């Protein structure tokens, strides 16, 4: 199935996926000099305090750290927004290289990394409702460059041997998201899509200005996963993001 292999890569997935040459995909580039600051945008509102992570898991693409969604536990709000998103999962996007593997690119800039905090507009009840609205998907984009190491970031790190392959998966509490936030909530928002199939035209991106810094050390561990499933030829987790794809007369609108 879709992957990022020369045969299975984002070049193919528009056969499997149509709407993968859509309107509004999923990664952009985001042009510093022509987004419209908005005055009118409010502050993100970021309660992650209640938050109960219970597992960390390889699913063939990438490493989620789920969250329990079942109350107003962990949300987001303000911002773009209209209504109370719940965070159901996170995960990244890497590259082979330090000088490759965000998705979302500033001034034709690539960072390392790229975190993402998907939510769910609660008004919909459930994230399959979710996904079938325009208004129904939040996620929040941060950016990872490499200098000096994440304390917060170490725990996921450390359990990344336990899940090195496809459908593993381990027991991940008491794990706190306020550790991999910025400084600034300063953001870029645009209305875009998943970044990988079903590639679902359903989120409102935010992807923030200020990017965390890791170590080197620490962007390695990550590479050192792998796409296979245990007794297959080893395929390591690397280059797991999607190139920009065309604006197409979307705006992006700047909360600065
Ligand atoms: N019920 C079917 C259709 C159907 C109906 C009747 C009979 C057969 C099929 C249906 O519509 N299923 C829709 C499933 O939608 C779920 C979307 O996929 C789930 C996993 N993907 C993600 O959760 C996901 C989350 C975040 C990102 S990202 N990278 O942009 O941050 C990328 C992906
Ligand atoms: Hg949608
Ligand atoms: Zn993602």
């Amino acid at each position: 199935h879709w992957g990022y292999g020369k045969h299975n890569g984002p070049e193919h997935w528009h056969k499997d996926f149509p709407i993968a040459k859509g309107e509004r995909q999923s990664p952009v580039d985001i042009d510093t000099h022509t987004a419209k600051y908005d005055p009118s945008l409010k502050p993100l509102s970021v309660s992650y305090d209640q938050a109960t992570s219970l597992r960390i898991l390889n699913n063939g693409h990438a490493f989620n750290v789920e969250f329990d969604d079942s109350q107003d536990k962990a949300v987001l709000k303000g911002g773009p927004l209209d209504g109370t998103y719940r965070l159901i999962q996170f995960h990244f996007h890497w590259g082979s290289l330090d000088g490759q593997g965000s998705e979302h690119t500033v001034d034709k800039k690539k960072y390392a990394a790229e975190l993402h905090l998907v939510h769910w507009n609660t008004k919909y009840g459930d994230f399959g409702k979710a996904v079938q609205q325009p208004d129904g998907l939040a996620v929040l984009g941060i950016f990872l460059k490499v200098g000096s190491a994440k304390p917060g970031l170490q725990k996921v790190v450390d359990v990344l041997d336990s899940i090195k392959t496809k459908g593993k998966s381990a027991d991940f509490t008491n794990f706190d998201p306020r550790g991999l936030l910025p400084e600034s909530l300063d953001y870029w928002t645009y209305p875009g899509s998943l970044t990988t199939p079903p590639l679902l035209e359903c989120v409102t991106w935010i992807v923030l200005k200020e990017p965390i810094s890791v170590s080197s050390e620490q962007v390695l561990k990550f590479r050192k996963l792998n796409f296979n499933g245990e007794g297959e030829p080893e395929e390591l987790m690397v280059d797991n993001w999607r190139p920009a794809q065309p604006l197409k007369n979307r705006q992006i609108k700047a909360s600065f």
